[PDB]
Order: C-alpha cells, then structure tokens, then sequence
C-alpha cells in the first residue's frame, strides 16, 4: 500500500495509559506476545466520523485477540490467521488491547479507514 | 467464599472453579490484568459465566476449550454475562481487564 509504515510496539505497553500510538490509519504495527508478555495496548485518534476497520494478522499459530473501546466495547473476530472487525467510530481518542489467550507469536496490526 | 489463587496470569496456572454454582472472589489491581480459571463441564448443557464488579472498572472475560471456539463477556454495568451451551470437557476462562483496576465476583452457573 503507498505510503504503509511499518512501526514496532513500543514496551511496556501492558495498560492503557502506557498504550503504543498509531499515529496514522497508514500503519502496520508490528508487535509480540512471547512469553510472559500477553497484552500489547495500542490507541489512535479518530478525527473524522466513519467505519474503522481493525485487522490483526498472526505471523505465528497462537490464540490471540483483541478488544477496542472508547476514551469517552468492540471484539476482534478470530477467523484462522486474521482477528478482524468494523466499527462506525465517532471523533475521539480510542484504545485497542491486543491480547493472547494461549501459546506464544507475532503478529501486524493494521487499523484503517 | 473460594478466592482466587495468583500467579493465575497464564492457564498452566489457572485458578479451578470446583463447582458449578459457586462464587469466586477475585481481583485486578494494578498490574495485575488477568486472572486465568478452569473448569470442567461433564454434561452437555446451558451455562450461564457471570462477572459482578464490586467497583467501576473495565474488566471482561474470554472462554475457550482445552482443544476457534471462543466465547466473550457481554459487558453491561457492572454486569460481564454470556450463555453457552457446553459439551462435556475442559475450559479456560480469561478475566482481564481493559481500564482502571478493581473487584469482581465470578460463578459460572449451571
Ligand atoms: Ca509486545
Ligand atoms: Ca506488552
Ligand atoms: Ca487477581
Ligand atoms: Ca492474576
Ligand atoms: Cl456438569
């Protein structure tokens, strides 16, 4: 896609007030959950009113999902490799946990428009 | 009044839920954002997983079986509630939060 960045997690990112920014809806986060580490907290700024779509891609086999709420709840829907969901999203700071059930991986986060 | 037992971070080490029908105190502060339980279901039926929040925070709850099966809470106040009809086996239930820190309450009613 023109323009994608690609942008690594920034630890500790485990609660929402420490959660990594995606500063753009043209970023691909990359993120991990090995070991002990099980929540990767993100959040973005919606600034004009429309559908979000939110697309998490499993670059290793492990149970993974996440969940979206406002600042001021939404559920990832785990279908094989990719959690995915879209929200009509009004004007504001919203924060996106990504979370592992079981096992261990990587995995790319891509929010969009 | 059964507690949980930490670490319960992952399921290896989850917290068993002996009984259906059976409140379980927990809680989630600070850096504590996940408590893992267990229990088994050994006949097929309706089973009702209820969170009550003993404060205002943003916690909820994810299901799935030893063996994508996955079931979620359904947040509403201070209410976290599903339904599932359950065949006989193992499961995991994940209570985690996402804002704030507090006090909860689970059963998992059959
Ligand atoms: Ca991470
Ligand atoms: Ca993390
Ligand atoms: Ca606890
Ligand atoms: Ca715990
Ligand atoms: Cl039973």
């Amino acid at each position: 896609i023109p323009g994608n960045e690609k942008l690594k997690e920034k630890e500790n990112n485990d609660s929402s007030d420490k959660a990594t920014v995606i500063p753009n809806f043209n970023t691909t986060m990359q993120g991990s959950l090995l070991g002990d580490d099980s929540r990767d907290y993100y959040s973005f700024e919606v600034k004009e009113e429309g559908e979000v779509n939110i697309e998490l891609d499993k670059k290793d086999e492990f149970g993974v999902t996440w969940t979206l709420h406002p600042e001021s709840i939404t559920y990832g829907q785990v279908d094989g490799n990719k959690v995915s969901n879209k929200v009509k999203l009004r004007p504001g700071k919203y924060y996106l946990l990504v979370y592992k059930y079981s096992g261990s991986g990587n995995y790319e986060l891509r929010v969009n428009k």
